């Protein structure tokens, strides 16, 4: 039984390889967002490639006030030995904590559970509310740059009181334009149309460009990198 | 109470603006994959952009064997008037069917609805030709989806099934192995020992083995999706009207 | 389960194209009756004719202190877009609010639930009590002039303390007259017959003519309008 | 817990002052529509006026293939005495049967239960399916001519495969016209518009005039009778 | 699931052709006994004969401090019309109230429920306690004089602290005698036989004649009226 | 408790005459039976009634009715109690008495305290309960009235007639018997058109089909009930 | 569902031919033991003999502070008439009260009735001490009359055991092993048994088998007088005397 | 259980082996007396064992087999018998059921352990005919148990009820009661015939038991009253 967007993140005590912490409070108290990502088992390739990819984009998340937290169905001693392997054989240190979940208690609480079903991403805001859930299969690696676009676009929508269009900031229709939430009454719709402060197709489709050039380009930067062909792969220099 | 990944898509009969069809049978019959995407309501701005995003990428989906089908909490008549408006004002036809879901029965069945919600009624179901749910994505109503990622998912997943491979993070642009694909790790020691003795794959450990079996067409197909996503489109559709 | 006559209208909060309102609280506070009519779907021809019909008789309802309120199992956005189509293509403005009922919560609470079942007129008094329920099928459009006759007669019945006869004010027996509520005791029955106060056919059948000439002809007006062939239609112009 | 519109009339045996009949079988056997109308009690003024009104319109219902049947929460002997009073005083005979339902069994099975609640009209087709339900309060006499209009419109709708506009045959928009049931697919809507066989406002609003001069004039005749003041009232002639 | 003998009459608010009253309160308030008699339907021959019989014995009941109340599964308007027919065609006015029981609420609460089953007499004292219940079939009219005997016997029994023999005051063993309630201990039984203050047959069978002449004669009058063919019939 | 119209509950009972099945034992003889119940043996009011029943045993035989008692005591108590009556009162008690220790038969019949164990069940030859009477313990039954009930019922069954109040001394119609009212409109017409019965109304029709014997036999019972007894039984001993 | 030994006698009000009493309150507050004996019906032969046997042993029971009380599934009126017949025909007055149990309410609670249509199972004997505690229960069938002198032996030996803080051997006071001796309650600990053998205050067969003879010459002979009466053919029968 | 009920079908482990109840004895056409004990190596329970064993042949004469029940191991049971035979010099012939867990006791409604007492007297049909519940502080009177089975056998065979204190009843002595008439005609015919002495129609008796049978019953009660010559200690 998975949680829903809008619901607060289930209050729980968890043991990580950094220590015991209480969720979502550990991050709410700090005024930080956090992204939780689950993993079927330790010493597995796809999950490892995700750790690395997350760690390579660690400062981007810190820059966005987002903390990272992993989830795996293995002991805390396996978790440490696993991070120790990646830093030694791949050359990348994994900074963020990983929740040690024997018995699969935490995964059962989140509705992720087989053990193969234990995947998915929880994007939680600074209020402690679940904002986005992704559920990739264990045979497919996630795109961490899209997760970055999600937290970015979501924070801009919050602070500017705007909805975010498809493929933003590269929308086919309005590009980098941000959608003004539609009117829910007759009077509001009639008022919106008369004011002439918003570009519009119809009363329920109004947009503008309130976002700074910095924030638009920061958002397109993630997609630029994701599409980009990497120079020198990590398996070579290791 | 959602269906988990790996679980078969719930047997149901839905009403669309194209007729009445049974899921997942309708697409399984054709040996097609299908992506189902849900929406809170008709005549909503974010959902419209997503429709146009999907419709502009409709040809890409069909070349992979993926059909498209929408889900919205509104009458079938409302769906058609909505599809009429988009074609007239945006100049883009919506070729795929949309499930008419008044009462929210099929949304409630899939686990997308308590009352007063509909806001929660979103999410993407990527379902393979065997009728099995492969990927679920839950974007909020205030956030337009990245449609090129869905195309990346199906292509990688179809290559995964075909070539018997696990797909690395950021593929085809993985930081460790690039366009390389992961060999499913050994579950026994006698398979781990043999794998290391075989020396057929590039290895990092017994559990971390890969090769490059994907064609240059398959790989460049995947980069084109991500490239399109990253590129600011020359000439917008609002101005064309 | 449908909330029967006599029962107070179910306490509920509803979302409309005018805003968020509590029922029956919103209209009770104004000392107003309200007529809640439900519909299965937006952009449907039968419902459209009724919407137009109600709006063309809007002042007739206001004159009686009766507000109108629609119900449809669709989003608020469809509702407003549907009203815009009526105002453009038929050229008739729709003034009353319509409840947006996605998922069909209100309809289920009113027991109108298939979606095909979602049709019913609820006539509620200023005290917030259901007085009449009319259940029409989807393939049939309601005679809106009868709804007008119902409230007018029912308001008269309250103020004048009378029962209203069949086909009023065109009753085959007593015509424009209004019935005195029958005696329920032996003492009441005798005192009625010894008063010589009312016209009578029996102790349980007494009536008089207390309604003003305006009240009577106002009621016949509704029935005549429903009977008269309209001089040139609205689809033409 | 009422029987919904479009449902089959509840299977039951009832006692009338005509005898015992199986509902709705008795009328279905004949291929006849029937209107069941309930009443709180015998020897009640409003119900008496209602009986007289149904009585003066008896042959109209027969021509439409409709039988009438009343329901009152009193005994059968009370029913016969009630009918007898009406003939002796008002002059009009009551031909239709009345269900004697003490204990309120039939009234309860139909979800009409105080006893003041026992009001309601059931318009049921030749297939024993409920088509309309009207709930007037005990202090308000029904407009019987409206019931005649309902059946007529309903009968023309079924045969011609058309839906009936509001206020028909005097609809403000389309007049004596009838609605062509709306398309449910994209292809149905396109094919309807390219054919151009109906007068139209939109793909979902098509209509024609398939009703005969006589059918229309019969419906307006019901509405005119209801509208017109009766010359000669029944009370005057002792 | 009828009420039992000795059990208090079920509390209820009922609707009559005389108004709204609460049972048994309405009579307990007046310090009166009441006889409740149920009927299947209005405008029925046997019930009509019963109504008239109670009405002709109305003075006899009131003098005993007993009110009469009817029960019929029909509306209040039928009841009034029914009473009207009786005063007109039989020339006897029916004075007592009739409970209007549509839905058969009261009938069900008293366990009389088919509707044909709705029959039964309840004799209830001033304390509101049920003392006697007769259940006659609907095809058989009641012997109203026997209800009067029953009551008269109970009122004397309560006040004289005595039990009443079969066929009183015309018992084949003890005549118009009345039974002294039997001993329940051996000390009581010994003291009864030692006292010799009662005409006796055994220690458990003692009687005397504590009822007055006028009480006994009033009791034979009821049975005398029941026994005799009435001079002058009412239908004539 | 069992009701009027319902069949007497199937049961095996122990009496001082033996073990019998009820109501089978009496149905198998094509006989009516009157079951009367008593709180306890060696009790006064019950003894007077036993005597009263025994002194009328010929009148019950003459109607094809059998008597059967019920008391919450053992069979041995029963037989000793019958001995006492026979010795001290000089009257034989011929009818069986059910031995009901534990009160199982009383409980099933709803007679249950043990003081509430009183009731007369008149059951016809079909095993159907036709009448119930419940007197208190401080009151002796009027046994002649039971005799009137069975006679009238047997008369009513054979002649297809209803029996009026106080019969055969009814104040309206005397010894006349009531024709069951018509239930339909056509039955009501054909009744008043035939003129085969005396009537006050279509629902109130009667005739006099009871023979002079059946009438006077019924009047007998009431006369004996009203008669002051010449020579008392306690004096004879 | 029956009560067991050690359990307190169930609280209840009963109706007797002596009046209404509470059990065991009525006898507890007197310091009296009571023997409750139950019968299926009145005017039955086996039960009558038992009633006579108790009645002529009445003085023996009263000497031991023991009261008698009968229980029968019949009315209180059948009870008094049944007592009258005995006093008139056998010439023996029945002094103790009999409980009247129509409905079998009392017998059902005591577990003398479990299923249906029995009364036959109503044949129990309950021996209750002054603390209101069930001490002995006897269940003889209806076709077998009890041995009343055994009930006297039980209460006498039990009263001796309570006071002298001893256990009573088999066949006492004519036990094959220790005769009229009474058993010292066996040690329940290791050093209790050691101290018992170190004391030498008791005749012994083992640490758990120790006894003395604290019972009075009168108490032993009274107990033997109960058994002699049981054993001896009575001179002059009661049917003969009637 | 109750009187009239058949003995509960159970399989028990005793110190002579595993036997089926009540089948082992029913199939032998034998009565059995089952007496239960709280604990082994206990004085009162020991004195009963001796009293039962010295009367072993008397039960054999009546066609009665004996069986003990104790909440202890089978190995303890045998050591307990071994002690009696060595110290008291009386061999215990009857089997004792080993009931650790007190399972058999639980099924028999004897369950504290103090409550684990009671004699079940069971006929050759497997029907419980008598139940005796003595407290643990008081030893039984085995001769009465003998009198019970003896009276019941005569009661069955002669179709008679046994009076109180028989064969020493104060009213009828060694007389045996005829089961009372249940009907009035039976009660009527009983008094008319004159085949029985009587006090009433419900109180009839005769002396159909033989002198041997009467004297054999009195032997039991005489033995219980006799002061023993030479105590076993």
């Amino acid at each position: 039984s998975i949680p829903l967007i809008g619901e607060r993140f289930p209050e729980m005590e968890v043991t990580t390889d950094h220590g015991v912490i209480k969720l979502p409070d550990h991050y709410v108290s700090q005024g930080k967002w956090f992204v939780l990502f689950s993993h079927p088992a330790d010493f597995t390739p796809v999950c490892t490639t995700e750790f690395v990819s997350f760690a390579r984009r660690y400062e981007d998340f810190q820059r966005l006030g987002v903390d990272l937290i992993g989830l795996s169905v293995d002991s805390v001693f396996s978790h440490i030995k696993w991070k120790e392997w990646i830093e030694r054989h791949i050359g990348v240190r994994i900074p963020f904590p990983i929740i040690a979940d024997p018995q699969g208690t935490v995964a059962r609480r989140l509705g992720l559970l087989a053990t193969h079903t234990v995947r998915g991403v929880f994007i939680v805001d600074a209020r402690g509310v679940i904002r986005t859930m992704l559920y990739y299969p264990m045979e497919l690696g996630r795109l961490v740059d899209e997760i970055l676009r999600i937290v970015k676009a979501l924070k801009l929508g919050d602070s500017l009181k705007r909805a975010v269009p498809a493929d933003w900031p590269n929308n086919e229709i309005i590009g980098e334009g941000l959608i003004v939430p539609p009117p829910t009454t007759e009077d509001q719709a009639r008022a919106r149309m008369e004011s002439g402060q918003y570009r519009s197709l119809d009363w329920w489709f109004c947009w503008d460009t309130p976002a700074s050039r910095d924030d638009v380009e920061e958002a397109r930067r993630y997609l630029r990198r994701a599409a980009e062909k990497p120079a020198k792969l990590l398996y070579e220099e290791a």
